[PDB]
């Protein structure tokens, strides 16, 4: 029974762990490309005044 009970704990809290780490790694992807865009964008705009 406790076995069981840790193997629930296990597979519960390496559900909800693993599935945290891809939903921020995106969540740093997209943060990464608006935040790589903007820059961009600004960088352009200021070479292009210069």
């Amino acid at each position: 029974n406790d076995l069981m009970k840790k193997k629930r704990i296990v597979e519960n809290d390496k559900s909800k762990i693993l599935t945290t780490i891809e939903d921020l790694d995106q969540k740093k992807n997209q943060a990464l490309n608006i935040a790589w865009q903007k820059v961009n964008k600004d960088f352009g705009s200021i070479f292009s005044t210069l």
